[PDB]
């Protein structure tokens, strides 16, 4: 989503 929490959050816990 252009951002670096979301799409990090999930792109890393799983």
């Amino acid at each position: 989503m252009e951002n670096t929490s979301i799409t990090i959050e999930f792109s890393s816990k799983f």
